[PDB]
């Protein structure tokens, strides 16, 4: 996946947007742009609205101003995105006809949604036992275990949807950059994986602080609080709110506090093992390839649809892989998640990826593992034998907030 | 102008919950949307959660916070946060985190040309009269409203308004200063994130 980032950063055409005009700067030193056609497209949250083609005629180290037509101004809610790509119509000695050599994306005008949600007449019903809270609405059911404090099961009809409860996750299967030169014989204390292990991030146990269920006028409210502790030290605290309304949607708000003296966590998010195994993954966000916060410049915001296998990068040494950032909507089987998050989805748990040394030794687990992150640390790479993640991509803020909407 | 989107009251097991949503619009364009939750518990504390969305094509706002005019006029201001002097997100390296206690007059910087002034960042607790606010916020507190400061050209023409004006900000833009004749606030101090969240606890 990093090859696409290199290709985008190394491209020979640079772009600047000022109102309706595109300024194309050539970084060729000797040749004119005699085999280049510029294609632009305007989309509203993934659906195309306008497009066009303009031939490129720019001298070496020159500029060309491209005036776009009167772009669409839809009154519907959503973000307008402009995408340009340079296409080589003619084959060369080294490329095929239609080869894309450069691209760039910008945000155009945005219309915020002020439409109130449809006020349904059905009311979710709360059943309280000493083991769990059970919320039922039509054929849907939600179960929150009162001893663990997590959503433990979800039903569509009589079919269970979860194999593992929905729980906070603060760790990732360590990357080669996380590991560095550290090994069991020669521990490198400065490596990120060694700092995480010493701090107890991988072994931290969640302690339930509260778990309360309330019935609102048109919804059921669940409030939970957890503390992750290791040897008497509170590493993280997670406080959540689950609001299941009459439309069947489950709105999740998460507020996490991270101890300032513990090493900054690799991620701050949720994970679960879905029972569903679906053939394709569809999402609105950066793609199509895997991207991470410090390696997402090549990715473009759009509606992407790939087979589940393409959502797993088969690095020979297994690690955290396949993340897609800047995602506002994700579809997998009957489920849909919305918000502003990063995610990866695969048949392999972070535990298996961490404990497996070769990719051919990986085995697909039952169901599908989903990791939805409010926040994810950068991957680094200036070198692979010392910490290389820059400060602006470490999770050092101390307090974090994110919201998700889970529906079917 | 703020347009009310919803305002609902619910009674919980041990608290009363208020949920509000507002949209700020100008000539048909929605600039900001604010969604809040007020939770008043049996201990008298009012917990406020604020989630704001900012249109990506509008210029990034100077601040994202709340304000009110208190009836109280108290002699001293006590807070836990960066101080003692005024500090802003791109000008707070000299300030130190501690418990600071100053007269109300020291919380107003008398610039000859009046403007936004007296902010203290990184504050976890603020005490003024009987009130206490807790969280993680920036604030300024003075006898002069932002409107009066904006419309007054000289500091000697300012007049103390009735009560005390409080501005509590989840987020505040940098002040700049590389030069004073072109935009100079660096990108890392502009409020460009698009979505913002902050929480406050108001008690007595």
């Amino acid at each position: 996946p990093a090859l696409t980032e290199a290709k985008h950063q190394q491209q020979f055409f640079q772009f600047r947007l000022s109102g309706q005009t595109i300024e194309v700067t050539s970084e060729y030193l000797f040749r004119h742009s005699d085999n280049e056609l510029l294609h632009w497209m305007v989309a509203l949250d993934g659906k195309p609205l306008a497009s066009g083609e303009v031939p490129l005629d720019v001298a070496p180290q020159g500029k060309q101003l491209i005036e776009l037509p009167e772009l669409p101004q839809p009154e519907s809610a959503g973000q307008l995105w402009l995408t340009v790509r340079v296409v080589q119509p003619n084959a060369t000695a080294w490329s095929e006809a239609g080869h894309i050599s450069a691209w760039q994306q910008w945000r155009l005008a945005e219309n915020l949604s002020v439409t109130l949600p449809a006020a349904s007449h059905a009311i979710p019903h709360l059943t309280t036992s000493e083991m769990d809270f059970c919320i039922e609405l039509g054929n849907k059911r939600w179960q929150f275990n009162r001893q663990s404090g997590f959503l433990s099961q979800m039903w569509i009809g009589d079919k269970k949807q979860l194999l593992t409860p929905l729980r906070d996750q603060f760790t990732r299967a360590p990357l080669d950059n996380d590991i560095g030169v550290s090994e069991a014989t020669r521990i490198d204390p400065n490596a990120w994986v060694e700092r995480w292990k010493a701090a107890g991030h991988y072994q931290a146990e969640a302690a339930l602080l509260q778990c309360t269920a309330d019935t609102l006028a048109d919804a059921v409210l669940i409030t939970t609080a957890h503390a992750w502790q290791h040897q008497g030290k509170t590493l993280f605290i997670s406080r959540k709110t689950y609001r299941i309304d009459g439309s069947g949607q489950m709105a999740i708000t998460v507020d996490v506090e991270v101890a300032s003296d513990t090493p900054h966590p690799a991620r701050i998010g949720l994970n679960c093992q879905l029972a569903q195994v679906a053939e394709r993954v569809n999402w609105l966000g950066l793609g199509p390839q895997e991207n991470y916060p410090d390696r997402l410049t090549a990715a473009c915001f759009d509606r992407w649809d790939l087979p589940l296998s393409d959502m797993y990068t088969p690095y020979v040494f297994p690690s955290e892989n396949g993340l897609r950032c800047g995602t506002r909507e994700l579809n997998y089987g009957p489920h849909q998640w919305r918000g502003d998050f990063q995610f990866n989805i695969s048949r392999y748990s972070q535990q298996q990826l961490m404990e497996t040394s070769h990719r051919h030794l990986l085995h697909a687990e039952e169901g599908t593992w989903l990791n939805i992150d409010g926040f994810h640390m950068g991957i680094g790479g200036d070198d692979s034998w010392s910490p290389s993640v820059s400060a602006e991509f470490q999770l050092s803020a101390g307090r974090y907030h994110y919201q998700l909407v889970w529906c079917q």
